[PDB]
């Protein structure tokens, strides 16, 4: 059927890919705080519109985050039971929206406080996040950086309900997190501290 509308980025969004891709960074491992964040500032949103009406945390009463590394897919895939998105907060605040702080946040820096959602792509080239707000379908947003996205309404396979799971197709020199040791330390590590609780699961073989 095609519910697949495919949209073009922001040229300044582009900018911004541009410096945090293109800059070699020691710790790339920048990425996972900064999604962790927007996570726990999802579950804060939905713990708030869950007071003045609770027909909103129904959907999945219990807030939690999860990361699965996915040795069969090269894949990091972090998941919370928070807010979520509809059509318009994917194409409009993740592609459309330059993240408070200008890019002169980097632009000045040729001459961390926060990068947030883009962070994800130093470690991988590819991005998919499948997306349930409560008013709303479940969307799918997916791009490789490349000056275009997508998003599309899916309405089959597995709904989360309410929520977001982005899942990372890492490049293959950053499969490091792919680890329990480097991810099991980076839980405990920095973004540890924060209000909801982070499951760490690995498929043992
Ligand atoms: N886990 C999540 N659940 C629902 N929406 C999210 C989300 N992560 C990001 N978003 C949406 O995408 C927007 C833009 O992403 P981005 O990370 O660039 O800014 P941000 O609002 O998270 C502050 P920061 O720049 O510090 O991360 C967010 O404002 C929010 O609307």
């Amino acid at each position: 059927a095609s519910e697949t509308e495919t949209f073009a980025f922001q040229a300044e969004i582009n900018q911004l890919l541009s410096l945090i891709i293109n800059t070699f960074y020691s710790n790339k491992e920048i990425f996972l705080r900064e999604l962790i964040s927007n996570s726990s500032d999802a579950l804060d949103k939905i713990r708030f519109e869950s007071l003045t009406d609770k027909s909103k945390l129904d959907a999945q009463p219990e807030l939690f985050i999860h990361i699965v590394p996915d040795k069969a897919s090269n894949t990091l895939s972090i998941i919370d039971s928070g807010v979520g998105m509809t059509k318009s907060d994917l194409v409009n605040n993740l592609g459309t929206i330059a993240r408070s702080g200008t890019k002169e946040f980097m632009e000045a820096l040729a001459a961390q406080f926060g990068v947030g959602f883009y962070s994800a792509y130093l470690v991988a080239e590819r991005v998919v996040v499948t997306t349930k707000h409560n008013d709303d379908e479940q969307y799918v947003w997916e791009s490789q950086a490349g000056g275009s996205f997508t998003v599309t309404r899916d309405t089959s396979g597995e709904q989360l309900g309410r929520g977001t799971k982005i899942t990372l197709y890492l490049k293959d020199d950053q499969l490091e997190y792919l680890e329990e040791r480097r991810l099991k330390d980076l839980v405990k590590k920095h973004s540890e501290f924060i209000s909801y609780p982070i499951s760490l699961w690995t498929e043992k073989t």
